[PDB]
């Protein structure tokens, strides 16, 4: 990159300024999962980007998943699962494993990566300081909605305590587990939790790292890839997408409808995808806004 | 307890006042382990006592162990251990399990118990916000000191950030894991970590919950049980005690020598042992002070 | 009290916690008079209880009477009184004596008692920092309302300045004298002033120390003693009580109707009646709530 | 005063500015007694001057006496005094009367006068919030020092709490009574207490209102009246003055030696003597400074 | 002034107190121009008066003109003017000169004068910290409104940032230049700008220094000079006054109608006219209030 | 710049992070003059860079020159100069012109440029709020030191008030004029003033924009251009450089010796030279550090 003329290094940084101004002092919630979480080089770049935002006076809040890691640990423990539809039943035993993997394994890796750049990251679940509660959710299995154990949606968020934590300069690394109104901890889909945290905290942007270039209207058609879309159009479009895109898309709608100015589905396989999406116009993601 | 005359209910509470004054606004560090951690009734009482202190404007900091739980999980995972002397070697794999059990299992139970009384508890390790570092320790096996993996002592403590967390009204629940100066996370003996946190934070008292009535000079002699002792006497006495008492005792010396006004070894099998030790003169523990 | 098993000392303190939580950070106004003011042992216990509340992060505000002491001083001064009905006329001369006895004698004893436990108590009248004003009141003498000099009801309260004084950690000891809108100081019935301070400051509880076990519906019938009653019932009941109970009762109605969650008439002849009423369910008082 | 040309009204106020700057933000302690306390017109002017200072962002602290008023009340109460030398013995009974007269009578008049201009004045004794303690003093009766009861000198001052009270915008009206180290309240000479408060609070000036034009070297010689004098000269001069001037002079030395930049003995029979001494060069007082 | 008896120096200062109370903590905006700006003795007195206000905890904000100085500099620069009606066209070149004279010459003199008394004065234009914007204004030339270049009225004021600057203790010296919504700086009539700043900042008073004794109803009739007048009367009166009085009068109406309690037209040729108008009843100015 | 692959736009921004961390929360003083001040494109880029720093939570302080502009205005005014050596004598008349050009012309352009990005820039001289004083300096003319009027060096800096201004979020644009100890304003060489402000405010870096690539040891030898040098080496080197480099170099020594970690001489003819020097390793400047 040193064969690059210095006058063009200058212009790339200069073109970041319109977005430094837009995001100064603001909350950006990032859903982090996928190849950006499993590959070492993408990992270290993601953590450096959180340090970047932080050293610009931007306020990142990281919400992370970890589905495949939970599965692996359940297999290592010989815990036989029950499956309704394509869904595993979250028994009390499965939750304990989920919680212990999400918070005591996956969240730890990111906290330590980020913290290589300074005392920024702090891990939390909705259990800590009663930061958020959960409400048990049911699922639709081929027509009928059904119960699959201690799985839920974010219920209420302690908006005030969360933003105190962020104003104190900390990067909250969130593992999506929270107690219900009776104190029974549920596991929450990390995508939908990111959308709820973003809306609760008045985030300026929601970033959803995904293992795809962006939203395709008519996948596989390469020409069908869109760069920006409104909630109304995207809602009518949603019952048409690959099984894996539904949660990422539903998050963007819930968030953007809920007042978050924009939600972005960006390519987590691109090194420093966060910096390219936020500080560059050459991003590959797709931006969702209200309409 | 209602057959108890009201005029004596009155006097018991009145006699708590000399200790409410002594402890008002102050930090009390509690090592929590043993039967007080495994039994349901003692569990709920311990958490209620932390809520009590907190609702008196006293500042508890909880440091917890969990040795037997780590062993069990290693056995459930089929992870064969190596043993030098009576010590298990903490490989990278054993640390990941320890960290995931301490922080993602044991600490969670206490956070949720305490938090049944309000938004108080918050879990943390030395990894979060760089709260404390670790230095690799060696051990003495029948004469010679040896290496047993990623096990260490608390190195430095972020005293300022810790007391901000406490002034914000939070009860820090600490899992004893922290990175070394190179970012490699070590597991720390929970007893010695409690002594280091107490001294770093200028605690007024160190409470060490133990499965015994108190320190015996000449165990089994029931008459040999002492109520208070100075560091000088207790140091010359230390090479004489049951294997299990050494860590609890070494903690009290390191702390009290380090300026903590008193450290107490109290009976964790007594319901509300924290309240009896702090707000009553009828305690069963033994108090260590400087001399 | 040492013959009392330690496990029951433990449970008495544990049962205080539901009320420590309820009252944490809150204002409790206490009317203090009667035998609790004249007997040495009750005196010292009352002051220790104010220190207790304070060392729990509860905010006591003490309003005191002193009728019999004013009478005595007037007799020592040879000041002949005029009496309309059963009421002494408060001339300018009688007010000066009242003010000087209430603020310069009675309030001083309590300030010095409380302050034996720390720098808490501070004496004040509505004159200081313009904390509250008075409005001249008339009285009903056998049918007709009449003028009995410079006696009044609390008019307006400097709510903000009062709670600053309390947030600064001080226990306000209030002598019920205040200027009217023209600067002429009036004496205020201490019971009704306690009710006005409690309502103005958003107190959580009003405690009225009285020389009786509690409110009797049909005094002398011992069985007629009630433990809790609503304002509607008690209002229809009020024109039936002993002459001395009317002021204590009228205070509870004015306060509870005014939004104070509960007002209590408690036995001031019981040592530490404040602690038993607030931190115990075995209290002898009667609780008034809205309805 | 309206026959006075407007251009000279202008210049008088303009010439106040060098002293407005000198005193801005600073503490001025005023001993108030004598004819300035007993005459109605001087009274109202003194209180207006305290309001003046306050509305300039200057911080007055008023310390008041009241000897003759105590005597009168003792006579009205038929309390026979004991006299060693020319000194009355302060029995427990005499103290109660002194305290009740100073704090519940004399201090009240000034609080209400000052407070006619706003919520400024607040009465206090060393008893309140433990603001200051007293140490029992003995006296010299024709050669030998002797005990005359509960009379003392200011021992320690809660400098911090006092200046918080002043930074909150309040004019402390101080009655000179305070507890000793055992809680027994003593009465303190108001002149010497003013000197101790001034020095403790880092006052810029000490004003001592007196019923005289100023210090005379060789009273009655009218020419012997001095305008300024150093502590060294005045100390060698002190054993030569009228009985009444000794306390006012000893106060100025203790204060000025103690670091107060200047202490002034000013004519309390001059209306608005405070304003003329502070904001004018035409003052009649005598200024004491270090040397 | 020393031949003046001290008891009358006392009374002049005492009579300032009703206005010290009225103005304590408040904003007073002063338009400064005319002979009070050009004469050395009036200059130094004006600056001392701003220091006076400041050392009373009053908040002056100074808005200054400088028309004749701009003319002179344009003549020294040989810049030929264009005149529509009696108005000079403010070309880009004339603005640069105006800005450079107002801010870099006239404002500097006052900042340095005021600052001889302390670190108070600070110069600013609407350009600094975006304190205020301008909107291009047109003028009426014998019937028709016309364009005379980059001249405008104050558009919006950064009320918050301005009062932060004043709460920090600074005396803002304002040169009336500000950018329009496109960033093009305009020059603003200093009289109308004073009226807009006073209203924006919630000023208690607007002072307009003028080279006249006050408003005359029927100039030259000496008897026609009025001391106070309401906005309704003065508005119907405005189309009758000397050309020079219109701007000063229009300012007072815009301000007083806009909620400023009073605006004063005072004689800037009187030394310390600010002190006589604010702290004396003998002022020569005329007070405008709402009606 | 869009033909540039997105993965290299990503890496350029990522490589800025080590310097974002180094400079976070810190003061950077920039001397601004030369072609970077006169050319429109460099102008707008410099102001955007100050906005950049500011939107990263870095604290720029801009010190500007303007020598050639003063000369031009003196010529436009027909003010004949006196010259001792190669130095113009700064008469009172020349200072007024300098001050009016520096503060009322040159500083205004930069304030308005910067402020196009937000309410950041604020102009000031040492006159405002007494921010800094000047001490008259003499100069060396062919051997002998001589007087050339009201020209000086920065004497003392109000470090506290300056950093309050910066903590409030403002970019101070400094025109180098300040009063001496008698209030007579002097003009200060802008290079030496930048060095004094940087050292006074504890700046992390001093940037000196210059119309050259960097320091040449043996100019014209292109190979003699150095990238970094210590103060000791550079001091022995100083009496060898082109007349124009002496002031820029003397500034770097005074600053770096005074504790500023590094001072940089950077090419002001390079667009966004500030961003390339601070956030890139490809800079053309030369870095001075202590040794
Ligand atoms: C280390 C730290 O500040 C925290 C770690 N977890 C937290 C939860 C709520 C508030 C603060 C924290
Ligand atoms: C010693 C003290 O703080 C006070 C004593 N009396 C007061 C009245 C209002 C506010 C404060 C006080
Ligand atoms: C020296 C100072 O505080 C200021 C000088 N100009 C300013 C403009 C806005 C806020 C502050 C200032």
């Amino acid at each position: 990159i040193e064969a690059l003329p210095t006058h063009i290094k200058a212009q790339v940084l200069a073109e970041a300024l319109p977005w430094l101004k837009q995001l100064h002092g603001k909350v950006v919630v990032v859903k982090y999962g996928g190849n950006a979480m499993t590959d070492d080089t993408l990992r270290r770049a993601f953590a450096a980007d959180m340090a970047f935002l932080r050293n610009c006076g931007i306020h990142p809040v990281v919400v992370h998943g970890g589905g495949p890691q939970i599965t692996a640990m359940l297999r290592r423990l010989g815990i036989e699962g029950d499956f309704k539809g394509g869904f595993r039943v979250t028994t009390p035993e499965v939750l304990d494993v989920a919680r212990m993997v999400l918070f005591g394994q996956v969240g730890r890796e990111l906290v330590n990566l980020i913290n290589a750049h300074g005392p920024y990251a702090v891990g939390i679940t909705g259990e800590d300081a009663q930061l958020f509660t959960a409400v048990r959710r049911s699922v639709t299995v081929d027509g009928v909605a059904t119960d699959i154990g201690l799985v839920g949606d974010v219920d209420q968020v302690n908006t005030a305590a969360m933003l105190d934590l962020v104003a104190a300069g900390r990067i909250p690394v969130v593992s999506t587990l929270a107690p219900d109104a009776d104190g029974v901890v549920h596991n929450i889909n990390a995508d939908t939790a990111a959308a709820a945290v973003a809306e609760a905290l008045g985030a300026e942007k929601l970033l959803m790292l995904t293992d795809i270039d962006g939203l395709y209207t008519r996948w596989p058609d390469r020409d069908s890839l869109v760069s920006e879309i409104d909630t109304g159009t995207l809602a009518q479009l949603l019952p048409t997408l690959e099984s894996g895109m539904v949660p990422k898309v539903e998050a963007c709608l819930r968030a953007v409808i809920g007042g978050v100015p924009s939600a972005h589905i960006i390519d987590g396989r691109v090194t420093h995808c966060v910096l390219v999406e936020l500080f560059t116009d050459a991003g590959t993601g797709t931006k969702v806004v209200r309409g």
